[PDB]
């Protein structure tokens, strides 16, 4: 069947992308994979960059659907639990799906698609941010310094190059069982921290 | 002579890289800038990528070298005034040097000798950030709260990628006439701001 086939191919990329990168992945070893044949393969998708966007989009909108689950509960607790519960989606989101991680970061640079859907995402994580922030503000919890949007960027920014340098064990990094710790405590401390 | 037309090829590269990436670019574009033939090209480097790597290794020298200086003396200051003009060094060296710095990123995936580079010179910056935060910690001004470590690495990592989003102008990114502030705020209400 058609969605059956699809989901088969999508399976088999994410399990390949584990061993090797893209560039080491053939048609043939998708197709092979799947259970269908080549030209079978390319009924479904054009190339294997394709499926890399697909395997992509999916894990974005799952942190993103994540994120608006829980913008619509508020957890019963105190102003450091609401950020660390916040970007604990995308650290458990992202480190859930390594390789597709590790392969969408690398393929910004080569395909537009992908540097789009990456920035298109970051901009509603980065303007969700500020409006927390602002919030915050708004209620005397939090000082007015920076601009917020400016401090949601550069947090949002911070949190893609950590998180992803842990995840892939670059040196440098933070260990994976600090991250969450580390980005917390920045995130916490910028955002209602004073000017002395 | 030797030096001189090796400079000459350095020169020409650095402006070509303004208007086009390295790819675009040949060996022989690179020739005629210098005023040397192809094969004399290749007396002096062995690819284009080879150019880059020197390039970047000059630019990373000079940053390196800058904040050596500040490191020997200390201006009369504040801690905040402290941490700014250290970061200073980055906005202004790289930032003053952009097409190298968006070439040399770029390569970073590429090859293994510049992701190395770019390693090493980030270890050092780390370790120099921690011993200063530990430094803060011992002399009763900096709370012990994170490992000064893991903090320095992702302090740095923010760096890295904000100043970068800048000055290519991302979306997202911190505007370039912001991005000292913004950062400079994230790093001392991080490393100054207590637990609650
Ligand atoms: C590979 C992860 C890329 C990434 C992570 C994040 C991130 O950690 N967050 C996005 C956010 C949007 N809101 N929050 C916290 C809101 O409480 C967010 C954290 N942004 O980009
Ligand atoms: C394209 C810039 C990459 C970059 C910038 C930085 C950075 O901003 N810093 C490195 C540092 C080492 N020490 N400091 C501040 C010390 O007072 C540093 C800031 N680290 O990597």
């Amino acid at each position: 069947s058609g969605d059956d086939r699809e989901l088969a191919i999508l399976a088999t990329a994410e399990n390949l992308l584990e061993d090797r990168p893209l560039a080491d992945i053939s048609v043939d070893d998708l197709a092979k994979g799947a259970g269908i044949s080549r030209p079978t393969f390319y009924f479904y998708f054009p190339s294997k960059e394709a499926v890399l966007l697909t395997l992509l989009d999916r894990v974005v909108n799952q942190a993103d659907m994540a994120l608006q689950t829980l913008a619509e509960n508020p957890a019963d607790t105190d102003r450091e639990n609401m950020w660390r519960t916040g970007i604990n989606v995308f650290f458990e989101t992202f480190g859930s799906h390594k390789a597709v991680t590790r392969a969408g970061q690398a393929a910004r640079a080569t395909s537009v698609e992908v540097a789009e859907l990456w920035s298109t995402f970051m901009q509603k994580w980065i303007a969700y941010t500020a409006a927390v922030i602002d919030a915050e503000r708004d209620r005397g919890a939090a000082p007015r310094t920076l601009p917020a949007h400016e401090l949601a960027t550069a947090l949002n920014l911070m949190n893609e190059r950590t998180l992803f340098a842990s995840f892939a064990g670059e040196q440098p990094s933070v260990p994976e069982a600090r991250v969450l710790d580390t980005l917390v405590h920045i995130w916490v401390t910028s955002i209602y921290g004073e000017n002395r």
